[PDB]
């Protein structure tokens, strides 16, 4: 079955066979479309999974049906037999952290996938040892500004008794501090967690840009504390180049944007713990950090500065008053160095991605609530883009806070 | 199953019951979601007319009381010696009302109740349905003050006597192309007008030519007509800070109405069926005035705000986006014309997905329509999950005409 899928900007009309190989669900069904929701083993069913990833992988390497291919499979078959389980080579780990990434359909930065630096930490033991991990991945990605896509992958999981995970959702990530006059002070978004910290036995300094300590569990243990170094957490102050007044507001974010709470599943095996990094798209950001109500809510006095008409919506002051925020987040890292992309260039650069892998691929799985930018939606080309949305493994996928499932010793 | 929607802004939590009572397809399956896709007999029409006439008597407040039944057998034996039955004006208006509170891709839908319909079926001729149309956009404009409508032409019979209009809007500009390879006035319409050429109309060649109706009755042939100038209320867009914004000759009309839809109710489908609202201000200024392919006037207005359009990170798009929006509203608010801004449609939207949810429970929503095009997580609805399914009565796309009447 063929499924064509059109621009109405460039009539491009694009062909996809792709979600052929789609075998997850998808949370809708043929009389409810369940788009905008943000979140909607066992011997038996391993191999198949195992199988099908190898046929993926020694496919690409155009080795398929080879003697190393087939060797390979009865190797994994024996070893899930008799382990139940089964540890994947070092290329296959890399080939599969790619395809997660290049299946995300979530990610508009996807024209990266094929650049990321694998680190492979699954011989770590302890929270110390993930801590060393963490630190050289984030001073590699780092880069002194010039960053670098990588990705840390730890031990994957075995009874489920045993897991390996990064309590942060973030590597790096500001505190939220809830007052008892009701409001909060930092990131509201971290709340909950700095609350965790707190109880662990972080002495929080209390302001409103604390980076957070790491809170790591490593092999199913209660996590433990580790205080980042600072040299290693690289940050930019926000000024605006016409508003003198911007820096004044006191704000700054940290240049590496590095989720550490996704699950990353690869032929039937679950990495629970597998930190990844890449940089920010402005307005990640200039529109929803700065300006989402339940995040800092930077727009009334930002407005207040610029003397908008606050009076009435119609003069669309929270508008005008966005688009300078967003301004000044990229003048600020451009100015320091720190690599960032907006939000025209990022579209314009995934539509060229996603052509070349309909062409390639027969396929690119997308997610158009996702890919659409929080601000500017139809000035930018994704906008006038169909997209279909379906799933493939490898993949990252979401899994519950360890706080709610983690069984203390 | 019962759902659930979260609002991530406010953490409310909404459950959905009322898609249980969906009927139709949405394009999507469980391997694979389509929500971005912008368009993915006498046994079969009394099921449906029962359907309707349930939740019509049900709404009433007689639901299984003997003039429902009645209604249920009189329309039954219609249908069954006519072939097609004819709805109760109570009826079609409950219908029109309803098609329109289902429309998941409306943001205004909090109006919903408040339709004024005007019932057209006694309508025989092209001529009678250029009547029919000028009385409604004369009473809808309302001088400025914009009054939701709907006019029903006759339904739809051996799909060979079909009335239909032609125009996608009652009223808009028309495109050309050009020898340059432009495109002069709206490039959304150049189709149209050719077809409007093509059959007589004697075009201005200007970049906001009001084009000419385009009526078809009982299967006819179209017919063309011109919408008394004095009914057109259209808006001059000028800047309340920006003087030099008058000198780009820009201007829209205040009355937005749709007529290429296909209206359906209890089985029975009118496929000329116009209706009119108001504008939220997006629509032109974002959509019509910026799209590349319409307007596209972003480049002259950056131009005459003297940005650096050398780099996109400047975001010279983004700001002289926002300008053109506030130029907009702007202009409408001054002639008094009705007109209503993102963040209050959308605040809206959420008031009344929530009145829908505890009083219907559920309201069909199709959140990459409901979005605006422009700061889009600075309005409420971004933040809120919303499920889409279709509901009947409903308004339906239909081919356009010229691609299937037989002249
Ligand atoms: C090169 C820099 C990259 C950019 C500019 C980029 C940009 C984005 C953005 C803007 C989002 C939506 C984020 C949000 O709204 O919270 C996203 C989501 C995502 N990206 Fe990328 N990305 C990049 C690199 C990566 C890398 C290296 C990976 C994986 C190895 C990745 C995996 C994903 C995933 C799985 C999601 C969806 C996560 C979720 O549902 O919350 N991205 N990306
Ligand atoms: C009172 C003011 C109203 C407002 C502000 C409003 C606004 C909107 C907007 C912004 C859209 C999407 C427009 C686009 O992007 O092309 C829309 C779509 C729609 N509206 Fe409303 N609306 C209003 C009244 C009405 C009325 C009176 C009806 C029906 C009688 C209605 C039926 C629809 C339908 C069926 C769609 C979807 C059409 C499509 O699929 O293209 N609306 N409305
Ligand atoms: C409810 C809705 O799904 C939600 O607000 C989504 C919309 N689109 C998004 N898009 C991106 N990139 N990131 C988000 O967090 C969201 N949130
Ligand atoms: C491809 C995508 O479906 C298309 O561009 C949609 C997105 N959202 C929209 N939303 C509204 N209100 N109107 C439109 O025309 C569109 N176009
Ligand atoms: C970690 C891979 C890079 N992905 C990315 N750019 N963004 C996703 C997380 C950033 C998040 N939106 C924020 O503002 O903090
Ligand atoms: C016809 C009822 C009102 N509907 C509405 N506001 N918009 C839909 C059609 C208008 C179209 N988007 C335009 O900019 O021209
Ligand atoms: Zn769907």
């Amino acid at each position: 079955r063929f499924l064509k899928v059109k621009n109405w900007e460039t009539d491009v009309v694009l062909t996809d066979t792709l979600h052929l190989k789609s075998t997850l669900e998808t949370g809708c069904t043929e009389h409810i479309c369940m788009g905008s929701i943000m979140l909607p083993r066992t011997k038996d069913q391993l191999f198949p999974l195992a199988k099908e990833f190898l046929d993926q992988y020694y496919s690409s390497i155009k080795r398929f049906g080879s003697k190393a291919h087939m060797d390979r499979l009865e190797e994994v078959n024996k070893e899930i037999e008799s382990t139940s389980t089964y540890q994947l080579k070092d290329t296959e780990l890399i080939y599969g952290a790619k395809h997660a990434w290049r299946n995300a359909s979530r990610c508009v930065g996807r024209i990266q996938w094929s650049k990321l630096q694998v680190f492979d930490a699954r011989d770590c033991t302890t929270a110390h040892g993930m801590f060393n991990y963490i630190c050289n991945h984030v001073k590699y990605a780092t880069n002194k500004g010039n960053l670098r896509s990588a990705i840390t992958i730890f031990p994957q999981r075995t009874d489920g008794k045993h897991d390996f995970r990064v309590w942060n959702s973030q590597l790096i990530r500001y505190a939220g501090y809830k007052q008892p006059d009701g409001s909060t002070l930092g990131d509201p978004a971290n709340v909950q967690f700095t609350e965790i910290c707190i109880q662990q036995g972080w002495k929080a300094p209390r302001g409103r840009f604390d980076v957070l300590p790491l809170l790591l569990q490593a092999n199913g243990n209660d996590p433990e504390l580790f205080q980042i170094p600072p040299e290693l957490v690289l940050e930019v102050p926000i000024r605006h180049p016409k508003f003198d007044w911007f820096k004044d507001l006191g704000l700054k974010w940290y240049g590496l944007p590095a989720v550490s709470n996704m699950l990353l599943e690869i032929g039937g095996l679950e990495f629970s713990a597998c930190p990844f990094s890449g940089w920010y798209m402005g307005t990640e950001i200039g529109v929803r950090d700065y300006c989402d109500n339940s995040r800092y809510n930077i727009l009334e006095e930002v407005a207040k500065k610029m003397d908008l008409d606050m009076r009435k919506t119609s003069s669309l002051w929270k508008d005008q008053a966005l688009v300078e925020i967003n301004i000044a987040v990229l003048y600020s890292f451009q100015s320091d160095k720190v690599t960032i992309v907006d939000h025209h260039s990022a579209t314009e650069s995934f539509i060229k991605h996603m052509e070349n892998e309909y062409r390639c691929r027969g396929g690119c799985p997308a997610d158009w609530v996702w890919i659409v930018p929080p601000m500017s939606g139809s000035i930018t080309p994704v906008f006038h883009q169909e997209m279909l949305n379906y799933r493939l493994t490898p993949s990252f996928e979401y899994q519950p806070d360890p706080w709610n499932t983690h069984v203390w010793k």
